[PDB]
């Protein structure tokens, strides 16, 4: 009924595998190749068929490898998905933007028909970690049209965001000091409109480090936004409301919504 849904029907224990049901190849990227941003990988599904299409950014300093892990993992539930390098490692998160969008347009018009026949080039989403989430803020503020945008323990001197439309799910870190959630995460989701789709989900015991390390909680709630909104997956709207518990026994410091979406 709805043919954009791909792979099973979910569960905690399937969104919290290390890997989701589809197989997944590779194409690199390289510096020259790439115009407007550093490089990078593209993970897709070997299984033939059209997906939606993810740009990730490091943050200060990093590479890709630092974000590997989850372009792996998301492709894994059927996705299109890139891991950039930047033009340096310390760009700035608005310039973080403007190469994801870079990568996104790589993705959709230079790669290899392999790739380009796998994307729905209507269905794109925005990632990024640290200056990389605040260039995923940025960006989808930008470019209204992106399906979902998730700011991992965001970074950014603007706290206001509330020109940003895109369905957008935060991810703050509690012991994070080098984006505290205080003048950061939280800023950028209060001032996000009330009316639209978003989530502030903060993790428990989560450093600065925490999206750079393969983490259950992160890849759930990561994959449940994107199959929500990228796909309108309605299987995955269970996963988001009420949401991860931030009471006791919950596996989450907090979570905030608007739902329903």
């Amino acid at each position: 009924m709805n043919p954009y849904e791909r792979g099973p029907n979910p569960t905690d224990a399937l969104l919290e595998a290390r890997s989701g049901p589809f197989s997944v190849s590779e194409e690199n990227v390289s510096r020259l190749s790439a115009s407007g941003f550093g490089g990078g990988t593209i993970y897709y599904p070997r299984e033939n068929n059209t997906y939606g299409a993810v740009a990730i950014s490091p943050g200060y300093t990093g590479t890709e490898a630092s974000i590997a892990w989850l372009g792996e993992r998301i492709a894994s539930h059927g996705f299109v998905v890139i891991t950039i390098d930047t033009i340096t490692t310390l760009d700035q998160p608005d310039s973080r933007a403007e190469q994801l969008n870079a990568a996104l347009n790589h993705m959709i018009n230079r790669a290899s028909s392999t790739v380009r026949s796998r994307i729905d080039s209507s269905r794109l989403a925005v990632m990024g970690h640290a200056m990389g989430g605040g260039g995923s803020l940025r960006l989808a503020s930008q470019r209204p049209d992106l399906k979902a945008a998730i700011p991992l323990t965001p970074w950014h001197l603007n706290k206001n965001w509330s020109s940003v439309t895109v369905p957008t799910l935060i991810i703050g870190a509690d012991l994070d000091t080098i984006a505290p959630v205080a003048t950061h995460a939280k800023p950028f989701y209060n001032s996000l409109p009330s009316s639209i789709s978003k989530a502030y989900l903060e993790l428990d015991g989560a450093t600065h480090f925490a999206p750079n390390i393969p983490n259950k909680i992160i890849g759930k709630y990561s994959v449940a936004w994107l199959k929500r909104f990228v796909d309108n997956d309605t299987r995955y709207t269970q996963f988001l409301c009420p949401g991860p518990r931030d009471g006791l026994f919950g596996e989450v410091e907090e979570y905030r919504s608007t739902c329903p979406f």
